[PDB]
């Protein structure tokens, strides 16, 4: 069940707008930057960032898509089920986008998929929520909210494009 | 000698816009917030931030001013003048300075605010953190972290007074 | 109600040993360093750190004491007593407390040290940082970062006074 | 040429001892931990950490070895040339050790090599020096010293086992 709401629609809006500004700042413009969303919600978040960056800079940013699913037996392995990145990645700054960073293993799989699409100049990572508990030496460059969790809690990201509401909450039990 | 330009006008512009977003985000809106600039360049930065926040949020943020000078004979920063024409009690007071170095100026500014009234919180925004703290002070909002040696100096130039927006490192 | 144990005796032991190493490393030896404990449990932690540093380095570190109490009617921490039987001028003074929360107690302690003399630097070591700062203060050395809500409370128990070394979160 | 010394023998000693304490603290003991050194100097550093951890805890930590070299054409790719990890990695905390973290691409290669030796519970990263300039979302768990550098500077790590001295310095020109 739902334990607590940790980001409402306004907190998500402000966090996404701030991240768009951070991306442009960090890269000193969006020249050579592309966004790649991870799974359904990462893809909606990537689209939202691209629209915001376009409104700020007046140049559009390509958005690509990775579908990653978990295979089991526990321990699990995230594998790429589908790829739609209809633009070059070689010599670009590829910004991966996901809803939640947890152990880091999904991002490792995504980073590895981009690295074998081509030869990016760099790979960055934007997430709406970092819930801690990394199991790999991976970190986000851009983070909406740091949300401390126990190992038994779940973060649930709801976005209006699929869930009818923008909300992030902690679930348990 | 000027050794490097570390922020140009566009870098400063982007940093101030980003800090404005951070201030609004962290405080969940700007209700109850006020800015207090430290010294000439801190005041100009505080005025810039107030304008950005108004441009983003559609609400104005009061700006106050502290004039702080160094006394010697180890130095001690003292308040030479205060112009804060609004209440500080129950507000979030955001101090603004151009560079954070030892933290001694901010300690003086924080102590000055705490003697004006009873703020809910004091926050600190600086354009540049150059390291070398001598007190347990940190900025809440930072334009750029700029590593320096103790022999180096940060120079912040702002168009209102210097005719250019630029941050540079100097030595010798 | 006690909601969780967040550090047991072995976690506290390991954290204090690690902080002792950090203090020595950051200051490139303990020449010129002194510890000043805040309140009962801060003083016990400062004594533990002094001993660890001596066990590691083979040199003793002076320990001083500040007694700070809350006055009300918003609270204000005030110094009720000081026992710092060594010079602070030109030294690195390392304040020690059990928990960092708003930072208001540390601001009082830092202001007290700065009125004893002219330290080279003031540093801060705490067993627990529970977040929720209301001032631009940060610890230099931290045993554990323990996220809390505003309704929660950290309780630090130390064997000298409580018969157990344990940190816990409480609520209600 | 040598621009500046940034860590002398004493700074390296203290940093390594402090990291050994951090490793034990972070993992709540060294139960289930193994060290894997990267290249010649990472391997000496891994051996030093293992000796320190043994002196502190009174239990030995296995040390494995990866030899990674750069292939070119620039852009480069680090590849594994040799592996000597004579113990299981499955369900262990694998702590990678290297002398310098720069773009992160060597660690990505090492992380990927461990992940295909088996199924570690987690991978951590200890480095003597983080010189910045990441090109991947990778970060060290344990760091000797953060040493700011320009893109034109080099960090040079000298260790007594091969170089006759323990010293870290910045080189240029
Ligand atoms: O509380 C969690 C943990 C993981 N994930 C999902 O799993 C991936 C991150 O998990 P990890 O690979 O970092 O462990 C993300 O794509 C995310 O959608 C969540 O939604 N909520
Ligand atoms: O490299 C520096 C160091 C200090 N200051 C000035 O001194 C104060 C910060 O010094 P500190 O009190 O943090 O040492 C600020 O008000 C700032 O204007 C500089 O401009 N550049
Ligand atoms: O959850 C808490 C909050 C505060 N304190 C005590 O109050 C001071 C820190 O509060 P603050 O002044 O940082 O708010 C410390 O001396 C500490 O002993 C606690 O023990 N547990
Ligand atoms: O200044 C540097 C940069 C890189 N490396 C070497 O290259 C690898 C790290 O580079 P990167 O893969 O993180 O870019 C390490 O194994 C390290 O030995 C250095 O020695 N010094």
């Amino acid at each position: 069940m739902q334990k607590a709401v940790v980001m409402d629609e306004q907190a998500i809006r402000r966090a996404l707008t701030r991240i768009a500004h951070e991306i442009i700042e960090r890269n000193k413009g969006i020249d050579g930057c592309v966004l790649v969303g991870i799974k359904t919600r990462g893809i909606y978040l990537a689209r939202r960032l691209a629209e915001r960056i376009e409104q700020i800079e007046g140049a559009s940013v390509p958005v690509g898509e990775l579908d990653i699913t978990l295979y089991r037996d526990d321990d699990h392995e995230p594998l790429v089920k589908g790829t739609n990145v209809p633009f070059p990645v070689t010599e670009r700054n590829v910004i991966l986008v996901d809803d939640v960073l947890f152990t880091g293993r999904t991002v490792r799989a995504a980073m590895d998929a981009v690295m074998d699409l081509g030869r990016p100049a760099r790979i960055q990572l934007a997430v709406l929520v970092d819930r801690g508990h990394r199991e790999l030496p991976i970190r986000a460059d851009f983070v909406g909210k740091n949300v401390p969790t126990s190992r038994s809690e779940l973060i649930v990201v709801e976005l209006s494009e699929v869930d009818g509401i923008d909300q992030v909450s902690i679930h348990e039990k």
